[PDB]
DNA sequence: ATATCT
DNA sequence: AGAT
DNA sequence: ATCTGAAGTAT
């Protein structure tokens, strides 16, 4: 059984996202729980709480089935101390509305260390952000997604993906989320079976497939090792429609939530329904 | 710096 | 991308 | 149709 959705918006309430999944038939979505781009938000209320999961027992969603992304503005990885923290706070918080909204999976990128730290420094203050959040939290795996590697980001080497699960203490609540554009991107093809095959025997002897807690099916704008961060829709972009069918029929990627990040969401009803017909 | 993306 |  | 304000890619 697999759950094939979309990150939909949640303008207007978190139960809206929930409604909005449902009215493209998606059976698993992503959300943002609170504004992407600004640090600080309300708390949540009692009804916004209730809302939601009325929602989501409504259309039937489960916390298996929703994955919410974490905020762009934090970098579990700064170089500064005093923006170390702040990123760190702001990541705790993102759990603990995830906690209150019943969610038990965050998806966040890893970070990045800004020219100024080396990779491993960065890698180390990654995992050390994650044992913090998970110290302070319970029931919320830390989902950690692959970039494109652009810039100084981390995470678009599936070692690096590793190197912040060995670090975390409780394994039992860190995993990661494989988003395809970000793959091909940083030079993982998935222009054709075959090279899919190799790409997850990759996955397989580096992280291991007992971590994966989620997919962002996206196809790319920009090209095969190019390290830039552009999403197409499905089958019009650079990897092409084989690696999501290929996708869709291997039972490695049951029971997680598939997340559309297409560009086109006019047509995320018509792209579900085809990933659901390649099963 | 401006526009746009993630 | 969400609030106003 | 403007803020918010990390990090980054083009222009
Ligand atoms: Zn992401
Ligand atoms: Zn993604
Ligand atoms: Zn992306």
């Amino acid at each position: 059984m697999k759950y094939i959705g979309a990150h939909v918006s949640a303008a207007g309430g978190l139960a809206n996202a929930a409604i909005r999944a449902a009215e493209i038939d998606a059976t698993a979505f992503a959300l943002f729980t609170k504004n992407q781009r600004q640090w600080r938000a309300a708390p949540l209320t009692t009804q916004t709480i209730d809302e939601f999961k009325a929602a989501c027992e409504k259309y039937h969603y489960t916390s298996a089935q929703i994955l919410p992304h974490d905020s762009a503005l934090i970098n579990l990885g700064h170089p500064v101390t005093e923006a170390l923290e702040k990123s760190r706070d702001a990541f705790i918080d993102e759990m603990q509305r995830c906690e209150q909204l019943g969610l038990s999976l965050l998806n966040f990128h890893p970070g990045s260390h800004l020219m100024q730290i080396s990779e491993e420094d960065c890698l180390a203050r990654i995992a050390e952000s994650i044992n913090i959040a998970l110290d302070k939290t319970q029931g919320v795996t830390a989902v950690i997604e692959n970039t494109a590697g652009q810039g100084s980001n981390l995470g678009f080497k599936f070692e690096h993906l590793a190197a912040i699960i060995d670090g975390v203490e409780d394994k039992s609540r860190v995993g990661v989320c494989i988003d395809t554009c970000h793959a091909f991107a940083a030079g993982y093809d998935l222009r054709t079976p075959a090279e899919c095959e190799k790409t997850f025997a990759d996955f397989a002897r580096t992280v291991g497939f007992k971590y994966l807690r989620g997919m962002h099916l996206n196809d790319a704008k920009s090209t095969f090792g190019s390290r830039v961060d552009r999403h197409h829709s499905l089958g019009e972009g650079n990897i092409g429609h084989d690696a999501f069918r290929w996708i869709m029929q291997d039972d490695r990627f049951d029971g997680i939530p598939l997340i559309l990040e297409t560009i086109n969401p006019d047509i995320w009803a018509e792209e579900i329904a085809w990933l659901k017909a390649q099963q």
